[PDB]
C-alpha cells in the first residue's frame, strides 16, 4: 500500500478488507419477519429528502433509499467503477470490474468479475468513504474518496442529490503504465414507482459541456415521457477533465444482455467508443459509461473527479401525496435537471471538501478523545440521511414559508419522527441543523390539540380506542406508507394517547431546542407555549392517586412499550419533574406569571413525593407498584439527564443522582457480559438481568449513549466512555455482531438485534454538549 501516502484518511475512519467476510453477524432476535440485509454495508450518498443509495464496502450500490421510505437491498450490477491498466512494453493490458462479487445471472458476463480478497481496503468517516485498490495484477495504485456535502448549518447543498468521486492514481513502479477508469451506471427510471413497462421509454443522451479550463463529460439517463410522477426524472454520470487525461464515452448499453458490447472496448485499450444514441429501448434495461485514460509515468500522480447526480423530484407515499423534494428549491421541479445537478458538484466539489473538513476538525483535532468515540460519533450521523428523510418542497398541484421534515424512527417500525425516540435521536439535527429541529417541533406544537375521535384496534390487546386525543402529543406524525405530516399517530401496537411520557418529553425537547441553540429564540418559544402548557395540564389529569405525578397504569403506557410500569415510575416521573422545571423558567422568560407559580407548585410537591415513594438510599426504584419494582433501570433518571442538558440544576439530590449512576454502572453495565455490550435496561438487585419482559433484558444502544453522556456530565469520566464503548464495539468492532450502518435499537446477551436502521443510536451527539 503506497496510495494511503496520496491521500488523507483519517485514522479514526471504520475499516474493513474488501471483500473481507464477516463471521460473527448477528440477526434479528423477534419471532415476526424484520430486515436482515446482511453486513455488507456502507456509508450512505445522497443529501437530506433527496433519496440514498448506499455503496457497500464490496463496491456495489446496493442499498436503495431512493423510494422515500422504503429501504431495497438490491445490487445493481451495472453500476461499478471499473479499471484498465497496461504497462508500456507488453502486448496486453487488463480490466477488472472494481466490485468483490458478481452476478447472480448472466447479465453482465463478459466483465470482469470478483475483485480478489486482501487487495484493497474500504474506510468511512460519514460523509466521506473511501476505497483504496492495491492489487498485485494493478501496478498503478488507486484510491477514491467519495461524499455528499453534507454540512452543519448548511440547509442547500446539504439536500443534494448528488455524490462525488475523487479518484487518486500513483504510479510506484519504474515503466509508464496506462491507466483508464470507468463509471458505468444503469439508467434506473422505473426502478421503483412504475407499475407496467418498466423500461419503456428510457434513452440516454450525452453532454459535453466545454468552456475556458472547464470541460464536463455527463451521461443523462431519462424518459421520453415529459410526465411529472414519483417515478420520472434523470440520473446523470460525468467527469470533469484534468490535464493528462482524455475522456471516452458509451451512450448506450444493454444492461439485460452480456456486456460485451461495452466490455470489448473497454478491455482491449480502455478507451471507448465514443457511440451517442438516444434512441429508446422498450422492454431491455440500458446503461451509460463514462472513462477517462491517461499515461502516469514512473512517481507520477494524478487526481479525477466523477460524480453522480439523481433528480427524481417528486416523492409519493402509501396514501397517495406527492411532494417535492427539498432539493427542487435549487435546481427546479420538472424533473430534466440533472445534469445541472452534476455540473455543480464537479465544478465545487473541493470547496466542499473543505467545508466537511472545517465541521470535523474541531473533534478530530481533539486529542484528549480516543479514536474509536470519534469513529462512532461522525458514522452515526449515517441515519440523518439514510432515514427515509423527507423533506418537502411543496405538495404537487399545491406557496408555504416552511419545509417540512421528517426522519424515519426506522424501516421497520415505518413512522415518521417517533417522538419518545427522537427525545434521544434528535440532538445531532438540534446541534448541527437547528432550522430542521425546531420546524419538527412546531410541527409537532401544531397537533397537540387535534382531536380523530375515529377508533383503531390496539396491536397489544385487541381493544378499540380513539386515534387522537386533544391535548396529547402524538406517538408520530405518520408512515410513509400513508400520509406523513397528515396523518399522525400511524403506530398502534399501544395507544400513546394515554402514555404518560410523550407529553413531558415534548416539553424537554422544546426546551431544549431553545437552551441549546443559544437562549435567543424566545419568538419559538412563543409559539410552542401554548402547547407545552397543555401537554402538562393533561398530563397532570393522569395522576390517580394525587401525589402529584402521573400514574404508570401497569401497562406499557410509554417508550418500553411492553415493558410495564404501575404507580410512579423512576423513569416517566423523573421526565414529569424535569417538564415542570422546564416549564417554569419558560414562563419566567415570557413573563407568565401564573404559570411560573402553578408549575413551581406542582413541582415542589411531586418532587418531595418522587423522592419518598422512590428514593432507596442506592438508586430510584424502577417504580412503586410492579412485581419487580426494586428492579435497577438503566434509564431510572432520564429526566435529571435532559435537566443537566438543559442546565435546570438539580431536580434531585447530587448525591442520590450520583449514587443511582454509579449502581447503573456497577450493575447493568459492569454484570451484563463484563461491561463489553452497553447498557442492559433491566437488572434484579441480587446482579441477575430482570426477566420481566424482552425489554428488560435488551440494550437500547440509544439509551446507552444518552445515559454514557449523563455520567460524562456527572464527572463519570471512564464509566462514561466504558460505558459508550460497548455500543461502538458491537456495531464497528471486528469482536461486535456486524451492525455498522445499520445501528440497531437493541440487542439482547447474544448480541442478536432488534430493528436495524435505528434512530434512537443518535444520542451519542449529547456527548458533545
Ligand atoms: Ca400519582
Amino acid at each position: 500500500d503506497k496510495i494511503s501516502h496520496k491521500i488523507d484518511i483519517p485514522d479514526s475512519a471504520w475499516t474493513i478488507g474488501i471483500g473481507e467476510k464477516f463471521k460473527n453477524a448477528g440477526h434479528p432476535n423477534v419471532k415476526y419477519p424484520m430486515i436482515d440485509d446482511s453486513y455488507v454495508q456502507g456509508a450512505p450518498l445522497g443529501g437530506f429528502g433527496a433519496g440514498t443509495i448506499g455503496r457497500t464496502y464490496n463496491g456495489g450500490f446496493s442499498r436503495w433509499h431512493l423510494e422515500i421510505g422504503k429501504n431495497k437491498y438490491t445490487t445493481v450490477y451495472a453500476n461499478q467503477f471499473s479499471v484498465f491498466q497496461k504497462v508500456e512494453g507488453n502486448k496486453d493490458g487488463v480490466a477488472q470490474v472494481l466490485y468483490a462479487g458478481e452476478p447472480e445471472n448472466g447479465y453482465l458476463s463478459s466483465w470482469k468479475w470478483d475483485y480478489p480478497k486482501e487487495s484493497g481496503m474500504y474506510y468511512a468517516l460519514y460523509p466521506n468513504s473511501w476505497y483504496t485498490y492495491t492489487n498485485k495484477d494493478l501496478p498503478v495504485q488507486l484510491a477514491v474518496k467519495q461524499f455528499s456535502p453534507i454540512i452543519p448549518y448548511n440547509y442547500k447543498e446539504t439536500s443534494y442529490p448528488v455524490a462525488v468521486f475523487k479518484w487518486t492514481a500513483y504510479n510506484p513502479t519504474n515503466k509508464n503504465v496506462d491507466v483508464s477508469i470507468m463509471f458505468t451506471w444503469q439508467n434506473m427510471i422505473g426502478f421503483f414507482g412504475k407499475q407496467v413497462n418498466v423500461n419503456s421509454g428510457n434513452f440516454n443522451k450525452i453532454i459535453k459541456d466545454k468552456s475556458k479550463d472547464s470541460e464536463i463529460v455527463a451521461a443523462v439517463m431519462g424518459n421520453i415521457s415529459n410526465d411529472n410522477e414519483e417515478w420520472n426524472g434523470e440520473y446523470s454520470i460525468g467527469v470533469k477533465k484534468v490535464p493528462g487525461v482524455d475522456i471516452s464515452y458509451k451512450a448506450k448499453f444493454v444492461t439485460t444482455g452480456d456486456g460485451s458490447d461495452l466490455w470489448h472496448e473497454f478491455s482491449k485499450n480502455g478507451i471507448l467508443d465514443n457511440k451517442d444514441d438516444e434512441t429508446p429501448t422498450k422492454q431491455d434495461g440500458i446503461g451509460s459509461a463514462i472513462a477517462v485514460n491517461f499515461k502516469l509515468q514512473p512517481g507520477q500522480t494524478i487526481e479525477v473527479p466523477f460524480a453522480l447526480s439523481w433528480d427524481l423530484p417528486i416523492m409519493k407515499f402509501g396514501g397517495g401525496d406527492k411532494w417535492y423534494k427539498m432539493y427542487t428549491k435549487y435546481f427546479g421541479k420538472n424533473g430534466k435537471n440533472s445534469f445541472a445537478i452534476l455540473k455543480e458538484a464537479l465544478n465545487n466539489y473541493q470547496k466542499w471538501e473543505k467545508m466537511i473538513d472545517d465541521w470535523q476538525k474541531p473533534i478530530l483535532s481533539n486529542k484528549s478523545k480516543p479514536d474509536w468515540y470519534k469513529t462512532a460519533l461522525f458514522n452515526e450521523l449515517y441515519y440523518l440521511a439514510d432515514g427515509g428523510t423527507a423533506w418537502e418542497n411543496g405538495k404537487v398541484g399545491e406557496k408555504r414559508t416552511n419545509n417540512m421534515f421528517g426522519l424515519l424512527e426506522c424501516f421497520d417500525y415505518n413512522y415518521y419522527e417517533t417522538l419518545d425516540v427522537r427525545f434521544y435521536g434528535s440532538f445531532p439535527l438540534v446541534m448541527l441543523w437547528p432550522d430542521i429541529e425546531k420546524q419538527v417541533m412546531r410541527q409537532f406544537a401544531d397537533t397537540i390539540n387535534v382531536q380523530d375521535s375515529s377508533e383503531f384496534k390496539v396491536g397489544s390487546n385487541g381493544a378499540m380506542a380513539v386515534k387522537k386525543v386533544q391535548g396529547m402529543i402524538p406517538h408520530d406524525l405518520g408512515s410513509s406508507y400513508a400520509l406523513p405530516w397528515i396523518k399522525i399517530n400511524a403506530y398502534d401496537w399501544q395507544n400513546p394517547n394515554i402514555w404518560k411520557d410523550l407529553n413531558s418529553k415534548y416539553v424537554l425537547l422544546v426546551y431544549r431546542d431553545y437552551v441549546l441553540t443559544g437562549k435567543t429564540d424566545k419568538e419559538f418559544l412563543k409559539y410552542t407555549w401554548k402547547s407545552v402548557k397543555t401537554a402538562l395540564d393533561k398530563l397532570k389529569e393522569m395522576d390517580k392517586d394525587n401525589d402529584g405525578i402521573p400514574d404508570n397504569e401497569g401497562i406499557p403506557d410509554q417508550t418500553y412499550d411492553t415493558w410495564s410500569m404501575k404507580g410512579t415510575s423512576a423513569y416517566c416521573g423523573s421526565l414529569w419533574l424535569a417538564a415542570l422545571k422546564a416549564a417554569q423558567e419558560i414562563g419566567k422568560v415570557l413573563k407568565d406569571n401564573e404559570a411560573y407559580i402553578k408549575y413551581n407548585e406542582w413541582y415542589k410537591i411531586a418532587q418531595q413525593n418522587f423522592e419518598k415513594e422512590l428514593w432507596n438510599g442506592e438508586y430510584y426504584n424502577f417504580d412503586t407498584e410492579s412485581d419487580h419494582k426494586d428492579s435497577i433501570m438503566a434509564d431510572q433518571l432520564a429526566g435529571q439527564w435532559y435537566a443537566d442538558i438543559l442546565r435546570l440544576g438539580d431536580i434531585l439530590p447530587k448525591d442520590h443522582v450520583q449514587k443511582a449512576l454509579k449502581k447503573i454502572y456497577e450493575f447493568n453495565v459492569m454484570k451484563f457480559e463484563n461491561g463489553k455490550m452497553g447498557a442492559v435496561n433491566g437488572m434484579r438487585p441480587d446482579g441477575i438481568v430482570d426477566e420481566s419482559d424482552i425489554q428488560a433484558q435488551e440494550v437500547w444502544t440509544g439509551v446507552t449513549y444518552a445515559l454514557a453522556s449523563f455520567m460524562k456530565y456527572r464527572g463519570m469520566t471512564e464509566e462514561a466512555y466504558n460505558t459508550a464503548y460497548g455500543v461502538y464495539k458491537m456495531t464497528y468492532d471486528k469482536s461486535g455482531k456486524g451492525y455498522w450502518f445499520r445501528t440497531p435499537e437493541a440487542w439482547t446477551k447474544d448480541g442478536n438485534y432488534r430493528a436495524s436502521m435505528y434512530m434512537r443510536p443518535l444520542s451519542i451527539w449529547s456527548m458533545e454538549v
